């Protein structure tokens, strides 16, 4: 990943943290991003406090990166929110709320990213990569999941729309999405935690007996092994990888 | 389909007309429901103004079904918008303004037609049929149709969390997802006058000829094709089709 | 709706051989229901012959018939099945190769000597002659010990599509579906699992049949009745323009 | 990170092939390359054999040389190919068992003969070793006049869901994963397209050539060297939970 400008938002999360370290372990010139003030970034060159639900948010991001490298040649769409709870109990406004940092945080930041995405393409023989973070929930949907596999059912789909079309339009700005499974988080701390609440569950660890085995290789993700396909998608190693559904998730839905 | 109180909403669409015929054959009883005040909805046995976003719309439409009857079997949603759209030049509305007629319909119109949907199971043994309308675009990627597939996307996942959660609460109610091509229907028609004001397709002719060879059956379908695949969903020979990707293509999406 | 449809079932004598039967009959189209069985007892089916599905002396004799008694195949109903459950690392080269035989092979050798009784079928019925290729959830998606098992069925699951695409583009009138069973209720599954806790996998049988329903999210397993009116369908012409796929008939399985 | 790693690779001198090789050894990885080939100048590669895959013993040949010579399989590579169009109707069923051996065979006895050595792969290294099998959009999607082709990397694609799940659930740290690539302009790939005129697919050659190239909404046809990359990631630790799935490298063509 060398003389490639990127950003990452959601990067203070537990995958987030690792997408900027493990991108300039890459040597990528990442700008991080989160919701938060400001605190301890590794790597990475600049932050912005940052929501993926905040177009204003987003042309910040443009400008500074315009100044900054005056290019994109990389993007991780990967702020993302992960909802567990009765469906004929939740609003239409919870489902939004989903969508809004999940989907509706892919387009108008790529939208706002656009001008930019562009000069990144040119720049580099591979292209300006576009990476989406979906699941497999958005590929197998899931028993009291909804709203949130609807999320990355969409992660999916966008994508394909967002690399045939850029082909269309000229632009080489290889698009991909991303699909995790249930990857060691704390946000995953409790939502097995959810699963509880809902019934289907005895105790934590019996919930806790499900994620694991779900996965044939039999145990939770760990946030380390996620940026290692990330980067060579961001690469021009994966040149000729558009629409694709990049799929790292211990073999959970093949079976 | 004996005993088949069933609800058929944007029924003056191409597709829509007829499967409300394709389900007299089968002995159903239908209820037809739309945008328009009052038509000629040939088939129908009880006909609604019926906004498919409209929350107390779809009390209305509960309303009949449990008068006149006081179960639900079948619940058949249609009404499913499509823009051609330049994803730059799009707006966040009308890529708001899909989700909600199409995924948003589901998530609230099923909530006010779940309480006679439970009684369906407890009527049939085969059960109570619930029908989303997904679609090619929804599987796979199509530019230019930016806004349109990301839709069905969720319209996919969906059905399959609805349906799953159902069943994972031991709701007799199964939800699949019909996924038509290009079918010969007004919708089908005048989005290749977008493409072509787009200027995106040369002529029709082209247009035309681009959505038939993504078909090797050479023919785009016929709105009574489809028939068949509704009728077997709603049965209780699909009493083991649930959450399904059964299709009905000529050959869009295998090759 | 089966009027006029002159069609070929295999594995008649099996469960799901039996039920299809019966369901295409209750459609009241013209069965010859096929088996490796000597002879059968198969409600309905107008016609009954030993055939080895592998053999082509055996759909030769099929055809015989379907010329003679109908002179046309209306749809083509392979149905015929085994299953081998054992680690790859002890599963001799042969075993794999006995399996694609008999679910692959077994169905191509048909759908090229019935071919000929099958282009009346482009004739006979606008809505194509109703190939019907019976996959499963193996040719959907992958598991541990069934490995040629597997890979037979997505070969089944391919070679749809591959006929899907060649006899359209082609004229023949002729649409190939993949049906994909889930977990059906046979002394099949009733004695598949066996093996697993033969291996010892699991504990019990019991315990072979309890992650076996509740890994579809329906809860439970299939019926042989529950496997009836998606042949139906795809041999009634609701469905002149449904080839090339999947019909996936597993009380949502694969999708969860 | 391919450091420790022992590899294994086939259809070497193909000209994918060489391009895996260059690709892998520039990442300081430690090859040891098979092909049928009498005589091969494999750039790159530390060892070059000549070896049939339909043979334990072409396969025992490369056993000997990972037994001898280090003590482990990091990254076995099953690359070789053939790549038949047929008219179904004009396919005897020996042209289909030919295009099985190489192709579905091959990755047989290459992971039932290698498979302690793969074992003894997976121990030193973190997520373990890899299978990385080669597929192909073929094998995933379907396309007329590739019969027995799509399914040979359907029986691909599956074998390896099928082998990806048995092992793990084995308590061995030995990943089984598979690429499907697309239009990827070859010598392999070369002449093939001669075939779309000696039935009649399409007019000429270079309207075969530019109709195999409008499908892709990358809108190009790729590169034997761009395979190597998305192969250099899943070999190596950082592409550990990578199991089973169906890596993919097309341009976007299945994907619309």
């Amino acid at each position: 990943l060398n003389n490639v400008v990127a950003v990452v938002t959601g990067a203070a999360g537990g995958i987030g943290r690792e997408l900027v370290k493990a991108m300039k372990a890459a040597n990528a010139i990442v700008i991080a991003t989160d919701m938060a003030p400001s605190a301890d970034v590794e790597g990475a060159d600049h932050y912005l406090q940052h929501d993926v639900t905040s177009e204003a948010g987003w042309k910040a991001v443009a400008a500074l990166a315009q100044e900054k490298y005056g290019r994109v040649d990389a993007l991780v769409h990967n702020a993302g929110i992960s909802i567990v709870t009765k469906f004929e109990d939740t609003p239409l406004s919870d489902f939004h709320r989903v969508n809004t940092v999940n989907v509706d945080s892919i387009i108008i930041g790529t939208q706002v990213l656009l001008p930019l995405l562009k000069e990144g393409g040119k720049a580099r023989a591979g292209g300006a990569s576009v990476v989406n973070f979906s699941s497999v929930a958005g590929l197998r949907g899931a028993a009291f999941n909804a709203a949130y596999c609807t999320s990355k059912a969409a992660v999916k789909m966008l994508s394909k729309c967002l690399g045939a079309e850029f082909a269309a339009l000229g632009y080489n700005i290889r698009v991909n999405s991303v699909h995790p499974g249930g990857i060691d988080t704390p946000m995953l701390g409790s939502l097995m935690d959810k699963y509880v609440e809902l019934g289907a569950a005895p105790s934590r660890e019996v919930a806790q007996a499900a994620m694991e085995m779900r996965h044939p290789i039999g145990r939770m993700g760990r946030p380390a092994e996620m940026g290692g396909g990330v980067v060579y998608l961001c690469s021009d190693a994966a040149s000729f990888v558009t629409c694709t559904e990049f799929v790292m998730d211990g073999g959970f839905s093949q079976v």
